[PDB]
């Protein structure tokens, strides 16, 4: 086919956990659908002891922005690396095939830029992360991953076939984090990205995080960054982690329809308490929510979850359904 | 629906690895299924060493007792926190579907009992488990957790529709402590929750358990009080782990029907030799025995098996089949 | 049955990540398929350092090779433990049924051997692995493991009941060692298997591998051993971890049909980006090469592959498809 026969359409991306507007069920023929993205190297506050580490970043955040679009559609990327960053960067999308999946063919120093193109051919979320050639974990463990969903044309589908329909979707990334330590225990701190890379290398090394974040930072989705829903809503929650095993839960909540290791084509799992997502891999969880207040949802690691930071909220308005639950006799003596 | 006009049946919980009797075919409409549980914190002897520990249990038992009901009963738990007891205790089931699973309604101070109602709305084999806000995974992996299966109405099913039906049941809940050490690599030893809670702080933050145990301790589901079967018999083991992932493996048999996370509305996997199950999870495994003699039942991480606890044994009567297995030449010279 | 009725054949194993021949589909009715590996214990240099281990194998490598039969099959194997060894070693099957998948059975001394017949009566790829009383991880953790695959009789088949035939296939064995250190950090070294055994449970205990490699060493599946394909060929990838959960990852590539537990009554995950084999497993995953190019196959920990160890490489020859994918631009200022 003449790919310039085809229609584009540019997409302007969203901070997570929100994601950009799309179509469920495909409107259109195949499109190339083009998308920008900047490479952002910051300092990030992570915890709220106020520890900054020196992110590695598309679009400035953590993790990067979702990408949708749908199956045989055409992803084209121009991939930006400012002159004010230091380091050489590229782009692996786990949905493309080919070229180490776009590593090969988007190597771009400070001051470059590229344009990749790659054909869509397989529905579900995919990671995708930064992997310059011998320095991979340490870029992606920087938190230069996101995630990518390829719908398929009709839109997602349950075990029997029927459609199943979101009114709402959420990108939730999950980071590890490995933050040197002195002996002591005390986070170190480093003068420039090389004089860090040994110290970064041992750090990992300890297969140990010393932070688990979703959306870069402890209670980032808390507080006026909770997650939101009503009863009665359909949400889908994508979730992804580029480098390490995770196992969401909704608490007072279900998976409803899970596909813990992201790929449309398979029929989810029902009625999940818990799923595994392995590292390298992005899940989508389907719930319809049946009863209002905080949720909180997590990595059922509950450490990983309460104390190195893998815990957000969702706040449900509505109605409350005393026949789903309710307190006969309210703590007393 | 007026609840008032169910059937209550009351039921009297037994000590893991056992399970209080039920019909796996329901043979009633749905009813208000009964529980009371007693919160008991108690020193535990752990390991051979002596190690012991201070355990906050459900009913007084690491992990806590089996619940069995059937889809779309309420389950009505009494859970009372006796005033000999010096913490905060609650319970979240994921089974239930609103206020955090039940916690946000069921914090009880010592000498405070209360009482919870839910549907349950989701047929599979759930984690329960103590969730006071600030402190989870402290309770959790103190041994603070148990399971509740809720039966589909009509039983079980294989991947083609057809009946599963188990002759034992038995109740694996596995256990991660977290047993702080000093800098030797000795247990430290503490003189009140408090003054032990931020050492149990950080050796949780190790993600490094110092023991991994099933029914409690080293070497509980052994010797006496080893599992037992007949050549024969069809035999169900839900396996819970409320906080980190484990895989099952049946040494010498297989699941021949795994439900690795839980949930019988999904066919189970066939034949495996090991599973899954993600923490926060409880799964189930259906298996025929088809020869006598000693197993090994083991999380296979075999060092988290036989050097830090999550073995059990099985014993199983009955004929030895050459056909299936044979020794043609013993070990000789 | 009369055993002795049945056609013998004894099978000529090789040294992964090669593969015996076999046919996929059975050409004759069951067979006694007999099987020779003599047990060797063997200094291995396992890394670029230079750091040597006491290793200890079947048949001269890590993994042990793969076993090929088919579903009711009986599996026929003689081991041998010469006395030029100094450990008493067993065998457990993960395909077999009673007396500990074998080990119970398979006891050898230096300078004995036995011989163990088992009936292969359930289809899938599966560990099998030493497991001496007492002394299981070490053995197994000291490289002493390797898989078994039991082909269906007529051979594998896809989600839709249609053949899946492979054209190569690959059996890539994960270790994860245990390497003693010293305070410092340095890899400690011993004089004999009893002086080694307290340090090496000791490492163990830290459940952190200090090497996780493919085929018994880092890059051992790199330069002029990487693994080969065309574009357009079919390959199955067995994987096999016998003590430690595992996350594989073809880089530029899929899982097009994967049966990540290894059970092939199941049917396959479709287009899975990255699937969890869990610790005491063996996965396989099944691909159509659609670009030629250099590929890298991963654990995606990414720390665990590219600083422990754990990734390999494909050489692909062929014609590169840019409708699949193409640099529209490449790397300019
Ligand atoms: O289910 N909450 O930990
Ligand atoms: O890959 N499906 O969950
Ligand atoms: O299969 N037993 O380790
Ligand atoms: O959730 N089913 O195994
Ligand atoms: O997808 N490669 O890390
Ligand atoms: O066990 N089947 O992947
Ligand atoms: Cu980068
Ligand atoms: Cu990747
Ligand atoms: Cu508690
Ligand atoms: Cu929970
Ligand atoms: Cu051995
Ligand atoms: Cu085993």
């Amino acid at each position: 086919v003449d790919i310039s026969t085809l229609p584009r359409v540019k997409v302007d991306l969203v901070k997570p956990p929100f994601v950009h507007a799309h179509d469920q069920v495909a409107k259109t023929g195949p499109r190339v659908v083009e998308f920008t993205m900047t490479i952002e190297e910051k300092k990030l506050v992570i915890d709220r002891e106020g520890t900054e580490i020196h992110a590695m970043t598309f679009n400035g955040s953590v993790p990067g922005p979702l990408m949708v679009v749908h199956e045989n559609d055409y992803v084209e990327l121009r991939l930006i690396n400012p002159d004010t960053n230091t380091l050489l960067h590229n782009i692996d999308f786990h949905a493309a095939t080919g070229a180490l999946g776009g590593g090969a063919l988007t190597q771009v120093n400070p001051g470059e830029e590229t344009t990749l193109r790659f054909k869509a051919t397989k529905p579900g979320v995919f990671v995708y992360h930064c992997a310059p050639e011998g320095m991979v974990p340490w870029h992606v463990t920087s938190g230069m991953n996101g995630a990518i969903m390829v719908l398929p044309r009709d839109g997602l589908k349950d075990e029997k076939g029927q459609p199943l329909t979101y009114d709402k979707i959420y990108y939730v990334g999950e980071q590890d984090f490995y933050v040197p330590k002195d002996e002591a225990g005390n986070y170190k701190k480093y003068e420039t990205p090389g004089e860090a890379y040994e110290d970064a290398v041992k750090a990992m090394r300890t297969l140990t995080p010393t932070h688990i974040v979703f959306n870069g930072a402890v209670g980032a989705l808390t507080g006026d960054h909770a997650l939101t829903a009503a009863v009665g809503e359909r949400v889908l929650v994508v979730h992804s982690q580029a480098n390490r095993d995770t196992r969401p839960h909704l608490i007072g909540g279900h998976g409803d329809y899970v596909w813990a290791t992201g790929k449309f084509r398979n029929p989810p799992d029902l009625d999940q308490e818990t799923w595994l997502i392995p590292g390298g891999t992005a899940g989508a969880a389907f719930y319809t929510f049946r009863q209002p207040g905080v949720y909180a949802y997590v990595n059922h690691n509950l450490i990983e979850a309460f104390e190195l930071g893998a815990a957000g909220h969702f706040k449900v308005t509505g109605e409350w359904n005393d026949d789903l639950m309710t307190s006969v006799v309210k703590p007393a003596s």
